[PDB]
């Protein structure tokens, strides 16, 4: 069956590069109608260690399988090359901010975020660091199901130039210690980039939009203040900074007071996320009970809601 073994590719057609994620194919399913989304996971399988080794990704894949997820739904080979297919997914966070440039309402915001912290709750829990959270890879379906892509796969197979313009794609969403080249970050690092998008869709604005590593960094300290010894030492100690100082900063402007008009809820828990330490930040399974869930029974009730929806939508 589809979780047994390789399936074949000739049911497929393709009908354009989805997206952003690499060389991720739209592709219709000939007998079923279904419209899936194919990626090109190995090159060659000749390389005994290797096939070996994307055995284990895929199995972990598998194991994966969440309402906030994208779902593999199968795995083929043709000739040396071997696909995943995912689900294809409406469209994204990003797409629904561009429609909405003053922000969303407070109930798609609270909606949105309890699913995006339920997908990178259960990848932590299986022991994956999800690392490229970012509005465009935040997918939804036409029922208003999130669902969470791009997180381990490709990256294990890519080039020091694919690491490079992940970065660079990334770079405005991801969290201080990895900013100063810390390899030994944790999960809290999932946790600072839904930080940035409490206010971003709320407001309609990017958090911290620096053109630059280093911008970057001076973006953040600007409004949350000094990063910790640790972080410091790294900096100091990384190539890529050589030559480059640290920001001095005399005047912070805190969240509150570049967002005046935001509830005290809403400010707390985007702060909380966005602890300069990541072992101050909370974990995911705390966040969702955050008062900005729990007033009014708002998570109870939409977990309800979720189950129906995921139901009938799938
Ligand atoms: O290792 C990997 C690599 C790639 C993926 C991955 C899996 C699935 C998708 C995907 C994206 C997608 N849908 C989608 C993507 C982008 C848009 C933006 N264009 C808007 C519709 C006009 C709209 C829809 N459906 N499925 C994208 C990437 C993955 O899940 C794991
Ligand atoms: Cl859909």
């Amino acid at each position: 069956t589809e979780n047994l073994y390789f399936q074949s590719m000739e049911k497929y057609e393709n009908l354009g590069l989805v997206g952003s994620y690499g060389m991720v194919m739209k592709c219709r399913n000939k007998d079923t109608g279904r419209i899936v989304a194919i990626k090109k996971f190995l090159e060659s399988d000749d390389d005994k260690m290797v096939k070996k080794i994307a055995m284990r990704e895929i199995k972990l894949l598998k194991q994966l399988r969440h309402e906030n997820l994208v779902n593999l739904l199968e795995v083929c080979k043709k000739k040396k090359r071997w696909y995943l297919v995912f689900e294809f997914v409406d469209h994204t966070i990003l797409d629904d901010l561009e429609l909405f440039p003053n922000g969303l309402d407070y109930q798609v915001v609270q909606k949105y975020l309890f699913q995006i912290i339920n997908g990178i709750g259960f990848c932590h829990s299986h022991n994956i660091i999800h690392r490229d959270i970012k509005p465009e890879n935040i997918l939804v379906s036409q029922s208003g199901v999130v669902k969470l892509c791009d997180f381990g796969f490709a990256r294990t197979l890519a080039a020091p130039g694919e690491v490079y313009d992940d970065e660079v794609a990334t770079r405005w969403y991801r969290a201080p210690e990895l900013l100063v080249g810390d390899v030994k970050y944790g999960k809290a690092v999932d946790v600072w980039a839904i930080g940035c998008l409490v206010t971003e869709m709320f407001m309609g604005e990017p958090l911290f939009p620096g053109d630059s590593d280093i911008d970057q960094l001076y973006h953040i300290m600007m409004c949350l203040g000094n990063l910790i010894p640790r972080h410091q030492e790294l900096f100091n100690k990384n190539p890529v900074f050589a030559g480059v100082r640290l920001p001095e900063i005399k005047e912070r402007e805190p969240l509150e007071r570049r967002y005046p008009k935001l509830s005290e809820v809403v400010i707390d828990l985007a702060k909380k996320c966005l602890h300069i330490d990541p072992d101050k930040r909370p974990f995911c399974a705390e966040l969702l009970h955050h008062d900005f869930f729990q007033m009014d029974g708002f998570a109870e009730r939409f977990s309800q809601e979720l189950q129906l929806k995921v139901q009938k939508d799938a």
